[PDB]
């Protein structure tokens, strides 16, 4: 119950109710939806304060295996690369899960993308 309200927070930046879970004990990698990981919806839409939130806690940075893909890329295709920047500034490598030389190259044709790939 509440799943709503847990996954709602990584959507509109209610960066204030996702703390009170992870205020429990460390918990960033517990299947969100249903096969999805609480960095996606961060990502693609988290004020780009979420995602370094529950990230610096764990690491679902590349957790990722069912996804065969990192939340890095989440935001590529989301115009908001305000976090990809971040980002890396903890690793998250670069292509540590895509297809290949996709990430930036086959991903869209934007500098602001390609800056990740710099």
């Amino acid at each position: 119950m509440c799943d709503k309200e847990f996954m709602w927070a990584l959507k509109n930046g209610d960066l204030d109710e996702v703390k009170d879970y992870v205020a429990k004990g460390e918990d960033v990698n517990r299947t969100l939806e249903g096969g999805r990981k609480p960095l996606h919806y961060a990502a693609d839409c988290g004020q780009l304060e979420i995602l370094e939130f529950l990230l610096l806690k764990g690491a679902d940075i590349n957790a990722p295996d069912k996804h065969h893909i990192t939340p890095l890329l989440s935001a590529v295709y989301e115009g908001h690369v305000s976090c990809v920047k971040l980002l890396l500034s903890k690793g998250a490598d670069k292509t540590v899960k895509g297809p290949d030389g996709l990430t930036a190259l086959e991903a869209t044709d934007n500098q602001a993308i390609k800056a990740l790939l710099q």
